[PDB]
């Protein structure tokens, strides 16, 4: 597969390997603050982020990813919409080229700057593989990113972006702690859908939260150094690394708070 964000091969061409990208419960979508319910079953939601052990960082191509050990109950999301426990595999980001686009999600047609995407596996089926294999297997944290004041707990990653400017490269991250990447509330929206990227698969809850954080303009002009390249190739900007919103259809978006 050679699927990615360019000229030729973007969002609009995904169908082609991967048909699924036209089906019924593709992410993301657009949040329509005005027709969202608020839904009082929701239970609390639950980010228990104190162990984790961050690993890694990895430029894929497509993104970079912070990946974490996730062969114990060390980072979970518990509570929401969920039935018991998701443990935390990694998280990357999307953005754009332009601070006026680069989330996925979209909130009433506003696009922000960038979406951090934090992915976590169901427990019950006992790997990430078999997982995106099942309707409820994934969860995913998503939360915005404006341009503004810096985001401090940001600035490690930042750090280490020099590093891994091409594809196929990862540099050690240990003792990265993701709470630093969190907004004050934990309120959000909530719906089924799938992954973003190629294999698209309709495997995830959902879960946006409402308050965006701030990075600044120097931590976002960073991120646009990176490439979609290997080493010793072209070089292609990694940025506009989204997809936009696709069509709702037989779904809801049920909101945590009034
Ligand atoms: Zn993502």
């Amino acid at each position: 597969h050679h699927w990615g964000y360019g000229k030729h091969n973007g969002p609009e061409h995904w169908h082609k390997d991967f048909p699924i990208a036209k089906g019924e419960r593709q992410s993301p979508v657009d949040i329509d603050t005005h027709t969202a319910k608020y839904d009082p079953s929701l239970k609390p939601l639950s980010v228990s982020y104190d162990q984790a052990t961050s690993l890694r960082i990895l430029n894929n191509g497509h993104a970079f990813n912070v990946e974490f050990d996730d062969s114990q109950d060390k980072a979970v999301l518990k509570g929401g919409p969920l039935d018991g426990t998701y443990r935390l595999i990694q998280f990357h980001f999307h953005w754009g080229s332009l601070d006026g686009q680069g989330s996925e999600h979209t909130v009433d047609k506003k696009k922000y700057a960038a979406e951090l995407h934090l992915v976590h596996w169901n427990t019950k089926y006992g790997d990430f593989g078999k997982a995106v294999q099942q309707p409820d297997g994934l969860a995913i944290l998503g939360i915005f990113l404006k341009v503004g004041s810096a985001k401090p707990g940001l600035q490690k990653v930042v750090d280490v972006l020099d590093s891994i400017k091409t594809k196929g490269k990862s540099a050690d991250f240990t003792n990265f702690d993701p709470r630093g990447l969190l907004p004050e509330s934990l309120d959000y929206w909530t719906y089924p859908g799938s992954l973003t990227t190629p294999p698209l698969l309709e495997c995830v809850t959902w879960i946006v939260l409402k308050e965006p954080i701030s990075v600044s303009s120097e931590q976002v002009l960073k991120f646009r150094k990176l490439n979609f390249n290997g080493e010793g190739e072209p070089e292609e900007l990694m940025v506009d690394n989204w997809r936009p919103a696709q069509p709702l259809k037989n779904r809801q978006i049920k909101a945590s708070f009034k």
